[PDB]
C-alpha cells in the first residue's frame, strides 16, 4: 500500500512516497533509466495501483493510477469514486470497484483540464498547502467541476509527473522542505510535455542517437535539442513510457 500523508510533511517523507510510487510501477530498465510495463504483455489485474493521499487519520481519497503510463486515471472519496472521462474501459473494472462510480466531465489531458480550470499549469501552485486542500476538496464532494480539473491538475504533477521525471520530484521536495508553493516553471513543463518523445527517443536510439529529435525547454525559457542517449537532460528520466524494446 502507498500512503502520503500532508500531515507534518517532510522533504523526506515525500521523497519515500515517490521511490515506493516508482519501484511499484517499474517494469524493467532499457539503456539503464527504468521503463514502465509494455500494455500488451501486461496482466489487467496488474494495470492498476492506488495511492492515498491523507489530510489526516480521518481525512484521505484515493487515487487510482494506470502502470502503463503512470496516468491518474480517478479518485476516490469514501463510497463515491470519478473516473477521467478518457479512462482506458478497463479501469472501472479493477479500480474502486465497492464503491459508486461517476465519470467526469473532462479528459484527463492537460488541454481539457486546464479548459475545465480556466487556468493553465503555469498558473496554478503547486506544494504541500494546494495537495491539502485538493484533499480536502476531493473528500468534502463539492461538484465545482472547475476547482475538481485544478485539483487534478495539482495531483498528477505532485504524484504522476513527479514519478516520471527526477526533476519534478525534487522541486516538490524543495517546496515541502521550504514551506513555499511553486508555479511549474518552463523545464518543467516542458518535461510534461515531452515525456513520451523522450522515452521514444531512449528506446529507438542507435549508437546512442534518437531516430526523432526531442525539443526541450530550459529554465531560461531556451530550445534545447535532445537527440543522444548521452545528453545530460536525458538523466532526468525516473520512469520512461513503453515504447518499443531495443
Amino acid at each position: 500500500p502507498i500512503k502520503f500523508s500532508t500531515e507534518g510533511a517532510t522533504s523526506q517523507s515525500y521523497k519515500q512516497f515517490i521511490e515506493a510510487l516508482r519501484e511499484r510501477l517499474r517494469g524493467g530498465l532499457i539503456h539503464d533509466i527504468p521503463v514502465l510495463p509494455d500494455p500488451t504483455t501486461l496482466q489487467e489485474r496488474n494495470r492498476y495501483i492506488t495511492v492515498e493521499l491523507s489530510n489526516s487519520d480521518t481525512e484521505s481519497i484515493e487515487v487510482g493510477i494506470d502502470v502503463t503510463n503512470a496516468y491518474v486515471v480517478a479518485y476516490r472519496a469514501g463510497t463515491q469514486s470519478h473516473f477521467l472521462r478518457d479512462a482506458p474501459s478497463s479501469a472501472s473494472d479493477y479500480l474502486f470497484t465497492g464503491t459508486d462510480q461517476h465519470s467526469l466531465p473532462f479528459y484527463g489531458t492537460y488541454g481539457d483540464l486546464e479548459r475545465w480550470a480556466h487556468q493553465s499549469r503555469q498558473q496554478i501552485p503547486l506544494g504541500l498547502q494546494a495537495l491539502t486542500h485538493g484533499i480536502s476538496f476531493f473528500r468534502s464532494g463539492g461538484n465545482d467541476n472547475e476547482e475538481k480539473a485544478r485539483t487534478l491538475i495539482v495531483i498528477i504533477q505532485m504524484v504522476a509527473e513527479a514519478a516520471r521525471f527526477r526533476y519534478i520530484s525534487n522541486r516538490v521536495r524543495v517546496s515541502i522542505q521550504t514551506g513555499t508553493a511553486f508555479q511549474p516553471d518552463a523545464a518543467m513543463i516542458s518535461l510534461e510535455n515531452n515525456w513520451d518523445n523522450l522515452s521514444r527517443g531512449v528506446q529507438e536510439s542507435v549508437q546512442d542517437t534518437f531516430p526523432n529529435q526531442v525539443t526541450l525547454t530550459n529554465i531560461r525559457n531556451e530550445p534545447v535539442i535532445v537527440d543522444s542517449l548521452s545528453h545530460p537532460t536525458v538523466a532526468v528520466l525516473a520512469l520512461m513510457l513503453f515504447v518499443c524494446n531495443p
